[PDB]
C-alpha cells in the first residue's frame, strides 16, 4: 500500500481501491465488453467538457493521520465517507503537530521563530497534563478532552470517488487552502496519479482549477 | 462476474467490488491491522445499533439492464453513481418487456392474459416501427424517441455503497415496491450475500424493513 | 406565484422560496445583523471565486408539469428533492407533448414536418387506448402503463438550493442540453432572477458555464 | 425570531423556514390546490410508513453558537449546509464552555468537581494567552489558533431540510449522544416542532428512534 508521511507525525496510505481509468470508460460507454488511443482520447473528451459523472465509477480508501483543525477542514467535502477515532470512546495519545521554523517563512516576527516553535510545545504539554489529570481523577473522557488543542493528531478512514477526489484536489492543492491541508492534498493527488494516471493528466490539462500540481 | 437473469430480457451483472465485510470492520475500528468471532460480532454490533457509515467503505459496480420504468424508480436513489445509455446519442434496440400471463395471477381480468400479453405486444410494435419511420425520415434521434413506450429496455452502470444498497433492499426488496424491480432487488441481494455474508446477515437479522428476502 | 408555459401543455410555477441574496450574504458572515455596495460586492466576490457554500442557504421549491423524458433527464439532478405522480398509484392523464413543426428547423426531411407532428399524435393516441383497455379489463395500473410514451406528461415538485440549481443551469440552459429541457431552464432562470438579482447577475458574469442566459 | 440559550454561553436561533406542515402534504400529493383531519392523517401515513421524502420540502436556516468539539460532531450530518466562522480569516474570541460541576453528577471523582471546572477554565486561560502572544508576535493566524482548545466557541449557520433534520433528533436527541450536543438537540427539537406541530408529532409517534423526547 502506497504511503506518505505528512507533516511531522502525519500520514496518507492507500487502503483500497476500485477500479481505474478504465473504469470510467466502461461506465461512460456502458460497455459489455471487458477488454489505448481511444479510451485515453474518451477521458480527455470527458474531461475537457466538464462530463464527470464516469469518474464517479473510481472510488479510493485513504487512511489517514492529521491534526484536528486539517481534519476540520477536510471533514466539510461532504460527498465523502468517514470514520474517525473517537474522544469520546478512547484515550487520546499525546501527538501533536508542532510546526517547523520554517513555516514562518516570510514573516517577520518578534518572537524568533524557533520560540514560536517551543510556545507551542509547551502549552500544547500542559494541556495534555491537565487532559490526563482529569482523566486519572475519573472525569469522563469526552468531558477531559475538551481541553485539548486543535493540533492534537487524529486519524480516520476517507472513501471518496475520483470526481470528488477532483474537488477536493481543485480546493485543498491550491495556494488559497492553508498550507497544512496543502501538503496532504499532494499526497492524495500523488497517489490518484499513480492509479489512474490518464484520468490524472486529462485533469491537469483541462480541469484542475488550483494552482500548485505540477 | 456474477450475472443474473431478469424478466424476459433483463439483467443484473456484478462489475466490480471494493472491499469485503473486513472493509467495514476495518473503518469502524480505524486499524492499522491488515490481518474472525470478533469481526462478525462488530459487524452484528454496527448494524443492530443503527450504526450505519462503516458500511460506506464497501462499494459495487452493477451493469443493468432493465425496462426504462424499472429504471425511473430505480434513478430515484440518488446516493449512488449511474451512466446510462442515451436516447438524444444512440439509436435504440427493439426490446421491450413484454410481461408473462402469469403476472396477471390474482386479477381477474376480462381479456384473457395471454391476449393482455398479446395487446402490449402489437402497441410496442406500432411504436417501434413509427420512431424508425421518423428516424429514417430524418427527424433527430432525440424527438424521434419520445413516441417509444416505458417498457423499452435501457442499460446502466450503478456505483453504490453497501449502506445506500441496504437502503435499496428495504425499499425495493419488498412487496410494496413494483414486482419487476422486486426480481431486480432480489438479484442485487443474492451478489451482496455473496460478497458480504456477515453484513448481509446482520443486515436480514437486525436492520432490514422489508418482507421478502429470507 | 411566478407560472410559465412551456411547450405546448407544460408550465413551471414558483411554490415557495426561502431566502433571497441577503440570506447568502447573511450566511457568509454568520451575521448577528438581520438590518448594498457591500452586500452586492460579497456575492460578486463569492461568485467570482468559486466559493459557493453560501448560496445554498437560498431555496426554492417549484411545481412543473413536463413530458417523462425531461423528468428523466431533470431527475438525474440529485443534490435536490423530488416528489412525483405515479402511475402505479393513479390513472394516468391523456396528455402528450406533440412538437410544432418548427421543432424540425434546420432538419431536411423526407417526411413534411406537419406530417411527423401528425404521425407521433397518432401513435400516442392508440398508445393510450391500449392503456386504457388494460386499465377497463382488470389489468393493474402499474402494468397497464407500460405501454405508455415517453411524451406523456408528469408533474412533480422540486426542492432545491440555489447552488445546485446553479449547476442545473449550466447544464440545462445550454444549448448541448436537449431544447425541450432548455426551455425549461429558460423559465427557472427567469424566476431566479426576479428573485435573487444580485445572484443571477453575478452567476452570468463569473460563473455560468452555458450559452443560452443574456 | 425564536432564539435559546444553551450551555453557558451558546445559543440556537432560527434565522429562517420555508414551508410548515402542508408543504410536506402538497408536495406528496403534487397539489395544485394552495388551500385539516385529512391533511393530519396524511402526515401521520408518511411517517409510519417510512415515506420520508415530502419532509425535504420544509427547510430551517438556524444560527448556532457552540463549542468545536459539538460543531465536530454536528457537522458529521452531510445532508445539510453549513458555513462557519474562520480561525484562518479572523481573530477568535476568548469564549470557552466551562462544564458546571454538576456535569459531573454520578461519577465519583478524586478531584471535586469545583476544582474540576476550576482547571479546565486555567488551562483554556494559558492556551489563549499564547494564542494571542503569537498573533501578537505576527504569527499568522492560522497557525496561531492551533494552540486553542476543543471547547472555545464558534458560530455557524445551519441549513437544513425536516428529513435531515429528524435523522438528527433521531441520533442526537439521545442518551447515546454527548451530553452536550443532546442539549442543543432539545432547543432544535423545540423549534421544529413549534414550527411543525404535525409533523413533529408524527415523528415522536412514530419514527423517533432516540430516548429522551418527550
Ligand atoms: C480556501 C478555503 C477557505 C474556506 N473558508 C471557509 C470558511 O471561512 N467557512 C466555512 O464554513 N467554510 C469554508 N471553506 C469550506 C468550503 O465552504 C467548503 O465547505 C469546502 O471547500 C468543501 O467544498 P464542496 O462543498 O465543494 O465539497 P463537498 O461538500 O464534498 O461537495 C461536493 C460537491 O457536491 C455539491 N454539493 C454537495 N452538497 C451540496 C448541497 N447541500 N447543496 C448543493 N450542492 C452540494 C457541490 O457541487 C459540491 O461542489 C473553505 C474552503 C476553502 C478551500
Ligand atoms: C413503494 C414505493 C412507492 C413510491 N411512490 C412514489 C411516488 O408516488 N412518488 C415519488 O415521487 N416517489 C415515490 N417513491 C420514491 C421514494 O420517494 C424515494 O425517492 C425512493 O424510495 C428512494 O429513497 P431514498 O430517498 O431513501 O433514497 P436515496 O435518494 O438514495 O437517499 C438515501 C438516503 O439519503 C438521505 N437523503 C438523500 N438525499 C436527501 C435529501 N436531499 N434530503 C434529506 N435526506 C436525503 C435519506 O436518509 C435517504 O434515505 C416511491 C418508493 C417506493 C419504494
Ligand atoms: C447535455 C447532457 C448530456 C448527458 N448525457 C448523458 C448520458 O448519455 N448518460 C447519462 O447517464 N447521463 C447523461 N447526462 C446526465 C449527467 O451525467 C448528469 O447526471 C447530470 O447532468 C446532472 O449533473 P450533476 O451530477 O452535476 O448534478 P447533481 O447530481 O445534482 O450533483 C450536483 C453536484 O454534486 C456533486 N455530486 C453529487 N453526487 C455525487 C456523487 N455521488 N459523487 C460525486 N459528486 C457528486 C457534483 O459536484 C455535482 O456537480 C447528460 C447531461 C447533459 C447536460
Ligand atoms: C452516539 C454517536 C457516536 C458516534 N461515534 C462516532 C465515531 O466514533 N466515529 C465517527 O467517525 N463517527 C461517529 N459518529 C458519527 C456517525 O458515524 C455519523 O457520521 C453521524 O451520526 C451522522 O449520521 P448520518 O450519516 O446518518 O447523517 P448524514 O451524513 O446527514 O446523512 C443522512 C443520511 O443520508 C444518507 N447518506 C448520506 N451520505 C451517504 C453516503 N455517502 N453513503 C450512504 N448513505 C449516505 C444516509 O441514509 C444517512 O442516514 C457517531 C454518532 C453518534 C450519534
Ligand atoms: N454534462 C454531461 N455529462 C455527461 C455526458 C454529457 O454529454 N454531458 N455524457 C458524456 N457521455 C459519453 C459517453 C460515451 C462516449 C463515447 O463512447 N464516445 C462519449 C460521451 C456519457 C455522459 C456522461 N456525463
Ligand atoms: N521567519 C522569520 N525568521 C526569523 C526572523 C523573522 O522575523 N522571521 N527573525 C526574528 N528575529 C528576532 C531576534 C530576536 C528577538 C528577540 O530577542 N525578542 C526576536 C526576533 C531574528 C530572526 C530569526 N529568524
Ligand atoms: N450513530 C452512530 N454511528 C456510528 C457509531 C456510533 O456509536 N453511533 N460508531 C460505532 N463505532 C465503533 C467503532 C469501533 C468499535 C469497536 O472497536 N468495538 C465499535 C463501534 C464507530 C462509529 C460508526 N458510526
Ligand atoms: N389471471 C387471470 N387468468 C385468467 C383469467 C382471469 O380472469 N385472470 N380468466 C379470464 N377468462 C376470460 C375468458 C374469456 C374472455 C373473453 O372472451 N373476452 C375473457 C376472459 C379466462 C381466464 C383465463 N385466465
Ligand atoms: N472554497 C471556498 N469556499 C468558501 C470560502 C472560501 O474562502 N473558499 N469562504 C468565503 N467566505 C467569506 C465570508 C465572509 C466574507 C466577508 O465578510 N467579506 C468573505 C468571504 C465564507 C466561505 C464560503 N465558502
Ligand atoms: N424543417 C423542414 N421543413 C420542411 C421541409 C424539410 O425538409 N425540413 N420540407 C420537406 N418537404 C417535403 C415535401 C414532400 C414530401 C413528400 O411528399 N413525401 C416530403 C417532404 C417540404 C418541406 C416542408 N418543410
Ligand atoms: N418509500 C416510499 N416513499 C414515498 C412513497 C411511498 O409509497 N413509498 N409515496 C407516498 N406518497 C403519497 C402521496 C399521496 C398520498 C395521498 O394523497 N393520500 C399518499 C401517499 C408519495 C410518495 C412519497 N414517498
Ligand atoms: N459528582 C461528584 N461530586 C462530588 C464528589 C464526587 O466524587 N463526585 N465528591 C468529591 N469529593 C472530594 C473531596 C475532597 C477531595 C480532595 O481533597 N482531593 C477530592 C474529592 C467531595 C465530593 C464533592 N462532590
Ligand atoms: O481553509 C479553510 C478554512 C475554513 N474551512 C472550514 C472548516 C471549518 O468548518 C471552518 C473554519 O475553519 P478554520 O478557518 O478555522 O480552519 O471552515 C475550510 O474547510 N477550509
Ligand atoms: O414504486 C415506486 C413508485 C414511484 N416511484 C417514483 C419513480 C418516479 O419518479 C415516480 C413515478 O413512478 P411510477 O409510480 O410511475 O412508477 O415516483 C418509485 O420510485 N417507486
Ligand atoms: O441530455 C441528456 C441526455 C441524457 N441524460 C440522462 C437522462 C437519462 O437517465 C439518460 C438517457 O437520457 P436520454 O438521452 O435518453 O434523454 O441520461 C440527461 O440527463 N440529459
Ligand atoms: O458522539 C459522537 C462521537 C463521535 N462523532 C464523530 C465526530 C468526529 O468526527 C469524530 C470524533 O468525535 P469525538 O468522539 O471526539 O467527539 O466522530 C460524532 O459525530 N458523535
Ligand atoms: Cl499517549
Ligand atoms: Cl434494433
Ligand atoms: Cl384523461
Ligand atoms: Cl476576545
Amino acid at each position: 500500500h502506497m504511503k506518505i508521511d505528512i507533516l511531522d507525525k502525519g500520514f496518507v496510505e492507500l487502503v483500497d481501491v476500485m477500479g481505474n481509468d478504465l473504469s470510467a470508460v466502461r461506465a461512460a460507454r456502458v460497455s459489455f465488453d471487458m477488454g489505448e488511443e481511444r479510451d485515453r482520447h474518451l477521458i480527455e473528451y470527458l474531461m475537457k467538457h466538464g462530463h464527470e459523472t464516469p469518474f464517479e465509477h473510481i472510488v479510493f480508501t485513504f487512511h489517514v493521520k492529521a491534526p484536528i483543525f486539517v481534519a476540520r477542514q477536510w471533514f466539510r467535502h461532504r460527498i465523502a465517507s468517514y470514520n474517525e477515532l473517537s474522544g469520546r470512546y478512547s484515550k487520546l495519545s499525546y501527538e501533536f503537530y508542532i510546526p517547523s521554523p520554517e513555516r514562518l517563512e516570510g514573516y517577520k516576527t518578534t518572537i524568533p521563530p524557533e520560540r514560536v516553535t517551543e510556545k507551542i510545545s509547551e502549552i500544547v504539554d500542559k494541556a495534555y497534563r491537565t487532559y490526563l489529570e482529569l482523566i486519572e481523577s475519573g472525569v469522563p473522557r469526552e468531558v477531559a478532552r475538551i481541553v485539548l488543542p486543535l493540533n492534537l493528531y487524529t486519524r480516520f478512514f476517507w472513501t471518496v470517488n475520483a470526481r470528488s477526489l477532483m474537488n477536493f484536489l481543485n480546493l485543498r492543492a491550491d495556494s488559497h487552502a492553508q498550507w497544512e491541508i496543502q501538503q496532504y492534498a499532494l499526497a492524495i493527488a500523488r497517489i490518484f496519479k499513480e492509479k489512474c494516471p490518464w484520468t490524472f493528466e486529462a485533469f491537469l490539462k483541462y480541469a484542475y482549477k488550483g494552482d500548485i500540481l505540477k
